């Protein structure tokens, strides 16, 4: 078929599976969230937290679909439609090595309801506690054995992709021995190979070194709000592709509709990008489609906490808060945007 509507799979969606209701979870998880203290406002801060009732919810936005869990196997449906309605054929799984069993349970569900659509999940490697890479090549063991063959599971020409959160924690030697062919526990060559996706955060005397000397397959800018880093500013991004090309990588920049954390972080204001109807987002999708780049992420799917979420909103006031919302667009408008965008990426590559 050629109707423009099909998903494509060199578009990934940053997807947040923590959410959890009183009834699936025990509570209703990220929902209900601390407050964070200003960082430059002092000891003694009681900044206190976010209760997660109806009228009062960790976002500064309000979802369609309500307090949801993200283990309830009906919203993970809704969810596959949504992505579907997107055309974004890749969802990247936030992934914090919880080890218990009701990660492994939510994962198992999100692949079922992925597949049941076609979609592909890979998995987005958050700094949990104590990272290194001998435990990330464990990790990256125990997803690929786990999940590598189930039918949802994402490859790239063969391999799997992992998107690597604040890999710049990490010192380059390190990573060396990971990722270099001739590296002490390398991955390259072996069943457990993968396209490896760094942070790239701050200016390029940093960065091309970094990716280079760490053996990065490639790079992602993550941040939703523009000019927050060097990365997340588009108007690098022509440069930062020329680079990419010349040296072999991979330039998955990072899109976003917009961004607002001040529910849960009061003092980090500078950092609040306005959705202005969608104009945003057209104007940030445009520049990474304009530098010509293989492959696109969008931060999020459903951050909900960082307001950078594409997932149905609604207008809601309650007693507590006056949420913000699509405005003058209606709640599937990022869906469809994002499906217009798609289209247009495709026509470019
Ligand atoms: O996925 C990468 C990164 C994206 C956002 O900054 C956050 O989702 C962050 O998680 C931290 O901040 C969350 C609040 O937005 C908080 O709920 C988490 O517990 C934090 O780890 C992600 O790492």
């Amino acid at each position: 078929n050629n109707l423009g509507t099909e998903l494509d799979y060199d578009t990934f969606c940053f997807y947040y599976d923590w959410y959890g209701s009183e009834a699936i979870d025990g509570q209703y998880r990220h929902w209900a969230h601390a407050i964070a203290p200003d960082p430059n406002g002092g000891s003694g801060q009681n900044p206190g937290t976010i209760p997660g009732t109806q009228e009062s919810i960790a976002s500064n936005f309000y979802p369609q679909l309500g307090r949801y869990s993200s283990s309830d196997p009906n919203i993970l449906t809704k969810h596959m439609d949504m992505f579907v309605m997107a055309r974004t054929g890749v969802l990247a799984l936030t992934w914090w090595n919880e080890q218990d069993e009701t990660e492994a349970k939510r994962i198992g569900l999100i692949l079922d309801a992925a597949d049941k659509k076609k979609i592909k999940v890979c998995f987005h490697l958050e700094p949990y506690p104590s990272r290194n890479v001998q435990n990330l090549r464990e990790n990256i063991v125990k997803l690929i054995t786990r999940y590598g063959n189930h039918p949802a599971f994402y490859r790239k020409d063969g391999k799997p992709l992992f998107f690597i959160y604040d890999s710049y924690l990490i010192e380059p030697s390190e990573w060396e021995k990971l990722l270099s062919p001739g590296g002490s526990i390398t991955i390259r060559n072996t069943a457990y190979d993968a396209l490896m996706i760094g942070l790239w955060t701050s200016s390029p005397t940093v960065q091309r070194p970094f990716i280079l000397n760490a053996h990065f397959d490639g790079f992602y800018t993550y941040f939703a709000a523009t000019g927050f880093t060097y990365g997340s500013t588009p108007t690098n991004w022509v440069s930062m592709q020329k680079w990419a090309k010349e040296n072999g990588k991979i330039f998955i920049p990072s899109v976003g509709p917009g961004y607002i954390d001040t529910r849960i972080r009061p003092w980090n204001g500078s950092v609040i990008r306005t959705r202005t109807d969608g104009q945003y987002y057209d104007a940030m999708y445009r520049k990474a489609i304009e530098a010509g780049v293989s492959a696109i992420s969008i931060t999020s799917f459903n951050e909900w906490h960082e307001g950078s979420q594409i997932e149905p909103a609604v207008p809601y006031t309650s007693s507590e808060f006056t949420y913000l919302d699509y405005e003058n667009r209606e709640p599937d408008y990022y869906l469809t945007r994002t499906a217009y965008w798609v289209g247009k990426f495709r026509e470019s590559k």
